[PDB]
């Protein structure tokens, strides 16, 4: 297979895949919308309980066969509906994940100038409610109204934005050269790409908490309220959160764990590389809402409402805060640079993961020589589906995509993939297959975790979703109902898949009885086990 090599550079491509745009980006609009502390105290809950947990599973699934997201299913054949689903969701979130990285490219060109754009309030797009520090802000103004044109309907598509249609191109167009040209696999400064951007953002925390009203933000961000946690609307948004920034069912995982070696200790990586990227949202998050608690003390409102609950919150926020900054120029343009290599970081291994999976998969020799090929149709096929995105009626359809089809569906094919590991195969068995690598049991705070807890904690928020559904709270942008119809599609393409296979393996198995041919269908396979010779003993002798 080809093993990682030096184990540092493995804890280090880890880091920098799993830290990106999802953690700058995607938690603290979130977080706001969820009413700020009332979304605290769910999210660690979530973390504790239910992320780490999954995160050691599927690095020890990935170690243990050394196969990737659709080759470990010898375990159960009949399972491999979740790698189907797990490749889905890839797909679906890369589309959108170069469209933002493409608006940062935009934001980091608009920088080279000597005065920022959006730090007056006189431009020809500026109205009459323009109000600025040197009623309306001019960052927002410039988001809205010059950077996307916005529509008022979904359904208005109006003309293309050329500028994003270029950004999109060019980032396409790195993403590909990088991969073919191996820049991240044999390649350097992942040391500086993983140092940068704590100092930027330390660069931006002192001058936040130095401001005038940041205090009431912190309070907000940090104060719990303990009305709104008898719903189960902000635990799925926290679990979503939880198992979006991780990407647990985003299929990476366990490729990247593939080529560990046997002996390897997933257990101390797996812990590291949850703390070191849940902690690295929430120095972001301290540092928005300082500003956030800033802005709206100087335009009468409460931290509340001084912004809307759309994806667009920290292209409004973190352009206030460079714009206070002496030498704002250099700033905005080193802040922009570390956004742009923090989505570098992450589409790089969406899509190698994409293809490696497709290489494997189809087998033959033939499509092994002609790998550049195939990456370059990937490449021409998400530019031309990243398209309808950059219109000006894009936003609607990036914030569809974002909090519909990759929202709750990674939480249902992990659970999924826990049941059949821990019930169908027999948790005996895997955690003597644990013990066959580490050397000793897992701690038994794992074991009660996949055994009963999280897989309750998920089954308990999935029913009392339902349940608790209503139209009007479950719509939050008044969106039509074949736009919903759409999301819902959307959510159901990728947790359909597991179901579907499961009757096309089904029917042609061997068996008189439907319950025999359920019995062959989940029994191992003849390879499953360790891929080296000298792992082979025990219960897995010749
Ligand atoms: C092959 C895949 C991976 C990358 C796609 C390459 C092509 C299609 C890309 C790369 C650079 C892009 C161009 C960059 C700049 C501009 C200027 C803008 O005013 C019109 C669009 C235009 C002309 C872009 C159109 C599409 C473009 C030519
Ligand atoms: C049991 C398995 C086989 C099928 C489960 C499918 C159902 C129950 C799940 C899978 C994904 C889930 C959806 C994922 C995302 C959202 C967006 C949220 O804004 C409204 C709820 C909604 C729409 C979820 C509702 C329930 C959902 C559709
Ligand atoms: C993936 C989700 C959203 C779809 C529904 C599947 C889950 C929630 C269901 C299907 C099988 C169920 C499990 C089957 C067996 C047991 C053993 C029992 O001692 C504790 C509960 C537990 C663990 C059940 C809890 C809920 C469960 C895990
Ligand atoms: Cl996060
Ligand atoms: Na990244
Ligand atoms: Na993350």
């Amino acid at each position: 297979r080809g093993n990682w090599g030096n184990q540092i550079e493995f804890v280090l491509t880890s880091v920098g895949y799993a830290v990106g745009l999802g953690n700058v980006w995607r938690f603290p609009y979130l977080c706001y919308r969820n009413g700020g502390g009332a979304f605290m105290f769910p999210y660690f809950i979530m973390l504790i309980f239910c992320g780490i947990p999954l995160f050691f599973m599927e690095l020890s699934f990935g170690q243990f066969a050394s196969q990737g997201c659709l080759g470990v299913w010898r375990i159960s054949p009949m399972f491999k509906g979740v790698g189907y689903g797990m490749m889905v969701v890839s797909t679906y979130i890369g589309i959108y994940y170069n469209v933002v990285i493409c608006i940062a490219f935009y934001y980091f060109f608009s920088s080279m100038t000597h005065v920022l754009p959006w730090a007056y309030c006189n431009n020809p797009w500026n109205t009459h409610d323009c109000a600025g520090v040197l009623r309306t802000s001019p960052s927002e103004e410039y988001w809205r109204l010059y950077v996307l044109k916005l529509s008022d309907d979904i359904g208005n598509f109006g003309e293309v934005r050329l500028p994003l249609l270029g950004c999109l191109g060019v980032s396409w167009l790195v993403v590909f050269l990088c991969l073919i040209r191996g820049v991240k696999s044999s390649g350097k400064v992942v040391y500086f790409t993983a140092t940068f951007p704590y100092v930027v953002l330390t660069i931006l925390f002192v001058r936040g908490v130095t401001l005038e009203g940041a205090f009431d933000g912190i309070m907000y961000y940090l104060t719990p309220q303990w009305d709104k946690i008898l719903e189960a609307k902000v635990w799925g948004d926290a679990a979503s959160q939880i198992f979006y920034s991780l990407g647990c069912a985003w299929g990476g995982l366990i490729t990247m764990a593939s080529y560990n070696k046997f002996h390897n200790n997933c257990y101390r990586d797996s812990v590291i590389i949850s703390i070191t990227n849940c902690a690295t949202s929430v120095y972001a998050g301290f540092v928005i809402f300082s500003i956030l608690g800033f802005m709206a003390n100087h335009l009468g409102v409460d931290v509340s409402r001084v912004a809307d609950h759309g994806p667009g919150l920290a292209f409004v926020a973190y352009p206030e805060a460079l714009t206070l900054l002496p030498i704002s120029p250099l700033w905005s343009l080193l802040f922009f640079f570390m956004l742009i290599l923090l989505g570098l970081g992450t589409q790089f291994c969406l899509l190698e993961t994409l293809v490696t999976a497709i290489v494997d998969e189809v087998g033959n020799e033939w499509i092994l020589q002609k790998k550049t090929y195939v990456t370059l149709g990937v490449a021409v096929a998400g530019f031309l589906l990243g398209i309808p995105l950059t219109s000006q009626a894009g936003i609607y359809w990036l914030l569809l995509m974002d909090n519909y089809a990759a929202s709750f569906s990674l939480v249902v094919i992990s659970c999924i993939m826990c049941v059949a590991i821990m019930y169908i195969y027999g948790h005996r068995n895997y955690f003597q297959d644990i013990q066959m690598m580490l050397g000793f049991p897992p701690p038994l705070f794992f074991q009660i975790c996949w055994r009963f807890v999280s897989p309750a904690i998920i089954f308990f928020i999935l029913v009392f979703t339902v349940i608790q559904y209503q139209p009007i709270t479950y719509n939050h942008y008044q969106y039509p109902g074949w736009a919903v119809a759409i999301g819902f599609l959307m959510a159901l393409s990728s947790v359909l898949c597991i179901p579907l296979y499961a009757m096309f393996r089904l029917c042609r198995t061997d068996g008189d009885t439907l319950l025999q041919r359920l019995k062959n269908a989940t029994k191992p396979s003849r390879d499953w086990g360790p891929a080296l010779l000298e792992h082979r003993t025990g219960r897995y002798a010749p």
